[PDB]
């Protein structure tokens, strides 16, 4: 029951992410179905790529496209699909594609879950390799889909991420 | 997961939704979904040195002659997440006989809105012969070390037989 | 999933149902079950270079003195799917002390209707001594990098203790 | 690697050295080492949905009647690194007939100085019955999808048969 | 001992490939040290990509750049690094990068190892998606390396593949 | 042919490590045999632990105990057993056990293989979690062997690492 999962303790300082796909996962897109509480296969992709972090959404949020906001958790160990992890947003991967703007929050596990990301506050605090892996996956994983293109824009910082999350919380209400 | 929120399909029997229990390449440990709890229950550990030849699950809101939802082997190549739902096109039926009588398993491919790979696969005979043999070989032999169990593979049912089988199982459930 | 639809077992404490959190071989992560949500909530990442020595999970509708469901290590060899349910036979209790007091974990094997492999195992002493040492070593050390967390392994509880422990937790939850 | 610098063993046939080709859990892709290059050559891809039931390799400086080094299935639980060398105790022989005549696989466990786990295992009958049945099942069935290939499992050889078999192959290679 | 591995039984109809990275493998580049008879790490790549077939090189061959020729074996199961597999060449992936022309042989397992590929003689016999996956990987896998670029050219057919291999065998003599 | 692999290009600042066990590897001890160029199984351990980095030895070195020096490469991707990787020593894990002093060099891959470790020169430059993971593995993985004990002493810095290597190079001559 996704209705019982809070947005967070003190959003947007922390948000809860319901995980859909693990880091290292195949480029098979899954979408959670609210009523069923089940992950639905949405599309198989054929690029030779793997998800560059754990990927999910924040419940009770709404993007302008009418979906909950997506979050790439940039840790290294795989998480179980359907689990919930509390995270600190640190930035936004800002893109444009065929259908317009596409923005993905970048987040690390919250500090009560691990010391590893204690001192990471903004996307620029992550290693440049990790940032580029994230951008590269989302830029290219749809390349073998006819006509689908992605342009990577200027990244949003930690303050932009907080604003974007609050906007989506408001938009859901 | 609430099973009642998952439909049989958009336009069954041309498509059905399969709730995945075990992935392709998975160990032969039989998992079975409980309908109320929405949880996969371990049903039986098997000990043959074998692996599932496709992603395996069942279609919700259907009933076999034996009182279980119908089973589907999804013959794509990549492992799927246990407990996910995938929409599929039925293409045939693996028909068998064992200790307790008839045992029939739908063979299906991912629907064409999920991937173009299986666009032109309509009948089980459209799949590579070896894939079909792999499927039969698994189901024929994975219970070989269960004392006193036996399985015989019968003639495969075609895509028309698969449609009729599904419609019958939908009625049986309703 | 809905945990109120998952029973404690058919004839507790001869058998109990364990909801699996982490498979044998899995890197250590701790979770809390959100009963309302029916989702596993990440609680802590551990960083010791250790792997669970069995499939690990908890028994719903039970309550420890510390206010959590009782934990079970299932000492079979193959990994199970996180979030599945397995019916098990309790055979003993790993009994420990740590910075928060007494900490007891049930040791269990799959029930005999799932596999014949453990059918003669009734007590923790029926297991290979090495398996018991592995289990103790894991729980003694896996929190070693957390500040102020220490663990001392005490005397194991037998199958009679394990059943009493379970019954006490079932009552405690009422 | 330089196979000439790898001895048959310390005191064969009580111990022999096995050069590992394929790990337990491995896909049924047959690898064969080339003596002069010291490299594993791919020999055949098999398509049964099966996995090797033990670590599998050969004893160097031995020769079967058919002109190959003798094969050994090391029946421990953990995968070993292909191309490594492990010292083992032979305990029996899986004896088969196929299209090209007799086919025999030595069964062995890790020698007692590598682990205490198999210290008391002297004959194949000392292993759990299921492990033996898994080993037979694999070799009986993994070639089932190869056109025209057949395999019959004959009576197992005991530990004294295995030793004699090894001694004969050591002598044949001189 | 690489001098005890032949080029093949009847090159260029078959050649032996020493495997470096398996299908599904995270990309690492090696140099083969002929005297040590060992793979030496040359470069860790960090793109979130995986080799689209089993990848290796043919001993006793020499490209114009003075490297053994590289082969991507387009089967589905992973092979052990350092093993040798006999393959049938079916085409050439032709590219341009920072260092000039760059060409990689595409091959399938030879028919005495498996019947699965026995009707595949030219790159056009492969599924078009497999060809696109292969191009995508070699186009993009160096994207996180500063300044590295790749342009994919026209594929070479099975006749071109055989000519290319024979030139490299002569070049090595 | 280990005698053809050099100690490094400019040792002790870099050294070549012949890999025996990969990171995440089971605690099964493998020991390379010089004359055969083969990894020999030496002991199966039963602690529920995994190697915290890639592990191997530097050829043409000799410890007081008569063995090549051991190196733990504290990267994250698994390496092939038997490959050679050039590394930068950054420190030493100093221990005492049943047989006396036991010292293991800690190293990162050299900067011409990757930019990820560019700025790491001393063990104190690594994250505390990584250091504690390495010490924990060596401290405990022999706990279930009869009589085997390990005490972790004070870590040696990058200079002590280089001195230790130079002593082992001189000792081999």
């Amino acid at each position: 029951n996704i209705d019982a999962i809070s947005i967070g303790s003190n959003p947007p300082e922390d948000v809860n992410v319901i995980i859909e796909v693990p880091v290292g996962g195949q480029p098979i897109k899954y979408e959670m179905d609210k009523k069923a509480g089940a992950l639905i296969v949405d599309r198989f992709l054929y690029t030779p790529m793997t998800y560059p972090g754990n990927y999910g959404f924040v419940p009770h949020t709404l993007s302008e496209d009418g979906d909950p906001i997506d979050v790439l958790v940039c840790n290294t160990r795989p998480l179980i699909p359907g689990c919930v992890i509390n995270v600190r947003p640190i930035g936004v991967l800002v893109m444009e594609d065929n259908s317009g703007k596409d923005e993905k929050i970048i987040a690390v596990p919250s500090p009560h879950l691990t010391r590893r990301y204690e001192k990471i506050h903004d996307y620029t605090d992550m290693p440049e390799i990790t940032l580029k892996q994230i951008a590269h996956f989302f830029e290219h994983y749809k390349d073998l889909e006819p006509g689908k293109w992605v342009k990577i824009g200027d990244w949003g910082d930690e303050d932009y991420a907080r604003k974007f999350i609050v906007e989506a919380i408001e938009r859901a209400k």
